[PDB]
């Protein structure tokens, strides 16, 4: 059997995470000064007489500096106040605002707050254009619409084309967090990544910031990453030990790639074992995809698929070694999963995400059937298959397993594919097959999603790229209408569904697979998150 090329380059970390040892006088320096930072803020946040812009701007600045998670109480207590009072009576910096917090929380604010900053066509003034924070917020404010809010559909057009206008002449830092905004906006970013940038790039230099937020901000985000980097080194040692990078040459080595995206999925101290559990499932199915995609042959992947489905350890002699070699680490993960939540009483949970990546699985061979049969199946039909294996099903159910308060009810409701689950994952599934169409289309794949779409609807690959981000900006719309109160579920179980869409629009920036290829996108994401500590 002449197996097809190894082409993945290797990881560009070499063992540079492998062992940390965290220092524990800095760390109980930084969470003894923390402490009293903490109740300083959470003064700042419940003063009264505060106006509405001054109450905003500093809620906005909590978040931004990535502390909010100490304040989840306040900040919804204080919302929720707001959001009963109905007092529309603002400017657009202020308004703008008002509205993407508020939505950001799940309160559905009327989007009419806009119409006194429009004219008679639903079209913003254009006498506004010379308000660069006004600007600004509605730039940030843009991303959060829904189906219901068409009268926001000029925003984003005329916010940019201003802002674009207006940066040049900009003051700093200003003018970087103009311009930064412009390349990513807030909501759909990586938390800890627009953290990073707007700790060291804008807070740090406003003339007007406040020291004790400052202050607060770098301590509390250099002590999660000690966290973060014990948890990388526990996972690399756990890597390391399994040897794929030998043993299984022709996958792509990419656990540090994995641990900034379970880093993205949720970055709070109490989420480490959830963490932990979800970057060991990304790393492995990961090892799966590449089985499916770039080795295995038709004969050795109907074998490897049965095997997953009947889950037990006595098919592993109906595969070849290399499968084996797999096939027993995926059971032993699972296995180690059930007793890793065996004090909580938690174990039984574990079957859920085991039925997630049987179905991933049995849709990676239709995927290799289709390609060795060379069918372009209908794109109903293209996507009833490809929709499972961007994995992100699997991912969102993998997420919860480490979530000590997921309950069997949390469970139900994800496995019906709820709304927001499916738009998450039609993201995933669209914007990967708009980035990797050309290169999958040199590898003779005639079944991607944009052929597909193509050979179906009968339109150029233009047309059918542009459909697809139609998709996406539709699912977008529904992962944002998902977060509106009341939520089917707690809202701590909709965070990871969003941020799994977030992870997708930060990889596949600017067009390009940057888990296939970290050095451009993803490296300095690391290199920023995990390597280097915010300068105090
Ligand atoms: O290279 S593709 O195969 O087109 C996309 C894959 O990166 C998707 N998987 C890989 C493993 O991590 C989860 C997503
Ligand atoms: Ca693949
Ligand atoms: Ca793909």
């Amino acid at each position: 059997i002449v197996r097809p090329v190894a082409d993945f380059s290797p990881s560009l970390w070499g063992d540079q995470f492998l062992s940390f040892s965290i220092k524990n006088q800095v760390a109980e320096k930084y969470a003894k000064e923390i402490e009293a930072l903490k109740e300083q803020t959470r003064n700042m946040l419940l003063a009264t007489g505060m106006k509405l812009a001054d109450t905003l701007n500093l809620i906005d600045t909590i978040e931004r500096l990535g502390i909010s998670y100490h304040f989840e109480k306040e900040i919804d207590d204080i919302l929720d106040q707001i959001y009963n009072q109905n007092s529309n009576c603002n400017d657009l910096c202020t308004s703008a605002l008002q509205f993407r917090l508020l939505r950001q929380h799940g309160f559905n604010i009327s989007p009419e707050i806009f119409s006194k900053f429009q004219d008679e066509n639903g079209k913003f003034k254009e006498s506004l254009a010379s308000d660069v924070l006004g600007l600004l917020n509605l730039y940030e404010a843009s991303h959060v619409r829904t189906h219901a809010d068409d009268i926001l559909e000029d925003a984003l057009a005329f916010s940019t084309i201003h802002l674009e206008s207006a940066a040049p002449h900009l003051k700093s830092p200003l003018r970087e967090q103009v311009t930064h905004a412009l390349e990513q906006c807030l909501h759909k970013g990586v938390p800890r990544v627009e953290t990073r940038f707007f700790i060291s790039s804008i807070y740090d230099k406003e003339q007007s910031k406040n020291n004790v937020l400052l202050r607060f901000a770098k301590l509390d985000f250099n002590l999660l990453q000690m966290l973060h980097k014990q948890e990388l080194a526990q996972v690399s040692r756990w890597w390391k030990d399994l040897d794929f990078v030998t043993t299984l040459p022709y996958a792509r080595d990419r656990v540090v790639e994995c641990y900034f995206w379970a880093l993205g999925v949720y970055f709070e101290p109490q989420y480490s074992q959830a963490r932990v559990m979800l970057v060991k499932t990304i790393s492995m199915i990961s090892i799966v995809d590449d089985t499916f995609d770039a080795y295995g042959t038709v004969k050795e992947l109907e074998a490897y698929t049965d095997a997953i489905q009947r889950w037990d350890i006595n098919e592993i002699d109906r595969l070849p070694d290399y499968m084996k070699i797999s096939y027993k680490a995926i059971l032993d993960l699972y296995k180690d999963y059930e007793k890793e939540l065996s004090s909580a009483g938690r174990s039984h949970i574990v079957c859920h995400a085991i039925e997630r990546m049987k179905e991933v699985v049995r849709n990676y061979n239709v995927e290799s059937t289709w390609f060795i049969e060379g069918y372009t199946p209908p794109v109903s039909e293209y996507l009833s298959n490809a929709l499972a294996t961007t994995t992100y099903y699997y991912l969102a159910t993998t997420s919860y397993l480490g979530m000590k308060s997921a309950t069997e009810q949390d469970f139900e409701w994800l496995s019906k594919n709820p709304k927001i689950l499916e738009a998450s994952v039609i993201i995933c599934r669209v914007i990967d097959d708009t980035a990797t169409y050309e290169v999958e289309k040199s590898r003779g794949q005639i079944a991607t999603g944009i052929e597909c779409c193509m050979r179906d609807y009968g339109i150029s690959t233009k047309e059918a790229m542009a459909k697809f981000q139609n998709m996406a900006e539709t699912a977008w719309k529904d992962i944002n209408e998902g977060l509106l109160r009341p939520t089917p579920v707690s809202t701590e179980f909709l965070t990871p569904i969003l941020n799994l869409a977030r992870i997708v629009e930060v990889t596949y920036i600017h067009n390009l697979d940057g888990y296939t290829h970290p050095e451009k996108v993803l490296k300095p994401h690391i290199i920023n998150l995990l390597v280097d500590s915010i300068k105090i």
